[PDB]
Order: structure tokens, then sequence, then C-alpha cells
């Protein structure tokens, strides 16, 4: 009676799900959350993971590490770690081609491996998971993007490891989605299957090949800065301009109030997946002045616009690596929460000529999910 888990290593958050009593749950943690943030903070008193960690990140930017993702298992030298760098607000170093990132923490200059702050995301994901089922959790399956490299592939199975894991299997994301929506388990037969992946920061377009339940990837297509926060900076841009217009006052000099606005247009955004219009309420934002406006669903898709179209371009360019019409995909499967977007749902959907969208699991869990499922049929042995 000794479960394994299934773990959903974020760049952003991370989920954990576990198989249990013939169906999978997905785990909270003591919050009653079910995505963690993949942030791990240091202060001169204690080291901080998940919400904590991003709740303090403007406070203590220099010491608070997130995209470790972005760094694990590449050079130092690679074009991207290089490129990344100058819009971190932590140290990147190297040993020996190896990137590091350096921190302060309680009153030391402390260096860290990607893989060591992995490693402490994912020991929160193991607590969590072990808090939950009331006995200890070794045997997991973390997912990774269909684009990792053996080395980025292997420098997530180390950081599984330091968090005392035996990693059964790293899987790729869009194969443990696929997995979620039992699409390995049709049978004889070849099918086609797009994951269309649009996080908080990334977008990911990818097409596997199902066949006799074994799959195949045909391409990888995306953008590696593309999401959610896009679309929250178009809708603060925009009130930060109605600020202006109205009560001729520039707020973006003060940090708190931008915060504050950007705090009520992400949640004015999450209300327009759902409603036509949403109300922003924010009592003294600056220099005293109440701030009571509204957004409609109509307006947020012009501000995107740009962002919103996008997403079919790796759409198009997965179709063309892959050798495939667009009529040739059986089936189409939704990840991340910026999937609820109706104008999102409703362009893809356009294009495939109105084929159904696979949307009936959590958009942030269905990573989480597949792996959990998988990691049931691989220790099922």
């Amino acid at each position: 009676k000794a479960a394994a888990i299934g773990i959903d290593l974020g760049t952003t958050y991370s989920c954990v799900g576990v198989f249990q009593h013939g169906k999978v749950e997905i785990i909270a943690n003591d919050q009653g959350n079910r995505t963690t943030p993949s942030y791990v903070a240091f202060t001169d008193t204690e080291r901080l993971i998940g919400d904590a960690a991003k709740n303090q990140v403007a406070l203590n930017p220099q010491n608070t590490v997130f995209d470790a993702k972005r760094l694990i298992g590449r050079k130092f030298g690679d074009p991207v770690v290089q490129s990344d760098m100058k819009h971190w607000p932590f140290q990147v170093i190297n040993d020996g081609d190896k990137p590091k990132v350096q921190v302060s923490y309680k009153g030391e200059t402390k260096a860290f491996y990607p893989e060591e702050i992995s490693s402490m995301v994912l020991t929160k994901m193991k607590e969590i998971a072990e808090a939950y089922l009331g006995y200890p959790v070794t045997n997991a399956v973390i997912t990774v993007p269909a684009y990792f490299n053996d080395s980025q592939r292997q420098a997530t199975k180390d950081a599984g490891v330091i968090a005392g894991l035996n990693v059964l299997r790293i899987i790729n994301e869009p194969t443990a989605a696929a997995i979620a929506y039992g699409l390995d388990r049709t049978g004889k037969g070849e099918r086609n299957v797009l994951i269309f992946d649009l996080g908080g920061g990334t977008f990911d377009v990818s097409i596997l090949t199902i066949d006799d339940g074994i799959f195949e990837v045909k391409a990888t297509a995306g953008d590696t800065h593309l999401g959610g926060e896009d679309f929250d900076n178009r809708l603060v841009n925009h009130f930060v301009e109605e600020f202006k217009r109205k009560h001729k006052k520039d707020i973006s000099q003060n940090k708190r109030a931008v915060r504050r606005l950007r705090t009520a247009c992400e949640r004015a955004k999450r209300t327009l997946s759902s409603s036509t219009q949403a109300s922003l309420e924010i009592d003294s934002l600056f220099e005293g002045i109440d701030f009571y406006t509204s957004i409609t669903r109509a307006r947020f898709e012009e501000l995107c616009s740009d962002l919103f179209r996008s997403t079919l371009e790796p759409v198009e360019k997965a179709l063309r690596d892959a050798k495939l019409d667009k009529a040739q995909i059986h089936d189409l499967v939704l990840v991340g929460g910026s999937t609820r977007i109706p104008k999102v749902q409703k362009l893809l959907q356009d294009f495939f000529n109105g084929r159904d969208l696979n949307k009936s699991i959590n958009p942030d869990e269905a990573v989480a999910y597949g792996a959990a499922v998988q990691a049931a049929i691989l220790i099922k042995s």
C-alpha cells in the first residue's frame, strides 16, 4: 500500500497528483491550493518555498529564485541562459559552464545549481503528498516539456533525486496531458493529438501520434515568453492610461499602486472568462483617489488581439513540421489556466473547423493528472 505520485514541475507553478482508490486526487497543500508557485526565497532568517516565496518576490527580488526551469540542464554559455539573465533580479554565475543562482541567505552568500532550486520545490510537493496520504512517498513521475534534451531531462531527474524521490520516469508534459484524457488507451489505431498549452508565462504547441498505446512526438512549436501575464500587462497599461486620462496623474512610479492595479486586473481577467463584463474597484489607488471602473470582454479581446491571434502561428508551424493537414488531428487538448479565455478557445476551434476541445479536466492540473495515472501504471508490475 505505497502509492507513487505524479508531479508537474512547472516554470511558474508545480502541481502534484496521486492515483488512489480508482481515480486521481490532485492534492491541495495546507492553504487548500492545488498549485504551488515554483518560487524559492532566501531571507536573513529562513528559506521560503511556494506562495510565501512569490508573496515577497518584489520585496526581496535579488534573493527570490523563480524560472529555475529556464536554466536546468543548460550550459552557462547557452544563448538561452545568456538572454534570460538580463531580465532576472537574481545573480546567475557559472561553475565551469554550469550555471548557478547566487543569493544572500542568513547573512551568507550562497550559490545553488538550478536542480538544487527545483529539488526544493519538489521537496515541497513530496511533503504535500505525504500530508495528504498519511504515509511517506518516494516513487514519482516528473513531467518535462517535450522540447527538453537529454541534459535537461537528466538535471530534472537529479532535482528529484536530491529531494529523496525515486524517479520512475521522466515524461513529456503533452504526453501526461493526453494520458489524463485517456487518449493512450483508445486501442488498435493511429491517432494525432495536438496539445495547446498556454500558461502564465509560456506557450507550447505539441503534436503527438499515438499508435497501439505508444507515443511519438512529431512537432514542438510555441513562444517561450507569451502567456497569462502578458494579458495582465495589457489591462494594467490600459488602466494606467485611463487613470491618467481621467485624473491627469501618472500612477506607474508608485510600486504599491501598480501592484494593487495589477492584482485587480488579473482578477478582472479571470471574471471575463465566464462573464461579459468585470468591475475594478480600488480604494485610494493614487493621491487618495478611488478607482472604480469596468472592462468588457470585447475591450479585453481588442487589447490582447496580437497575443490572441499569435497563438495560431505555432499551431500552423507545428502542423507543417508534423507534415499533417489540420483534418488529420483527431484530438485537441487544452492545458494551462489561460486556455479558459473564450476567444482563445474560439480562435483554436474555428481554426480546426468547429472540432471539440478536450477541456473537462482542470487545465492547470491536467499535466499532474496524467503523470499520476502514469506513475500508478508503472508501479503496477
